[PDB]
């Protein structure tokens, strides 16, 4: 006897959601007093303490993963 079979799977067009290729204000800023550095990503700011001062970021709150923010008006 004799027989075949079939098979293929197209690629997935992934795109990207970026505003501009970079932003001109950082909403993170070094606290250090006397530290001119800010990154976009709060990632890319973890490392700048590792990388300039060696160390990770403070600490400023507890166990919680809530919003409760202030809602607009
Ligand atoms: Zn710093």
């Amino acid at each position: 006897g004799s027989s075949g079979s079939s098979g293929r799977k197209k690629p997935v067009s992934q795109s990207l959601e970026f505003p501009t290729r970079y932003s001109p204000y950082r909403p993170y800023r070094c606290v250090h007093q006397g530290c001119f550095a800010a990154f976009t990503i709060q990632q890319n700011l973890i490392l700048h303490y590792q990388a300039v001062h060696k160390s990770d970021l403070p600490a400023f709150s507890a166990e919680v993963e809530e919003e409760s923010g202030p809602s607009s008006g």
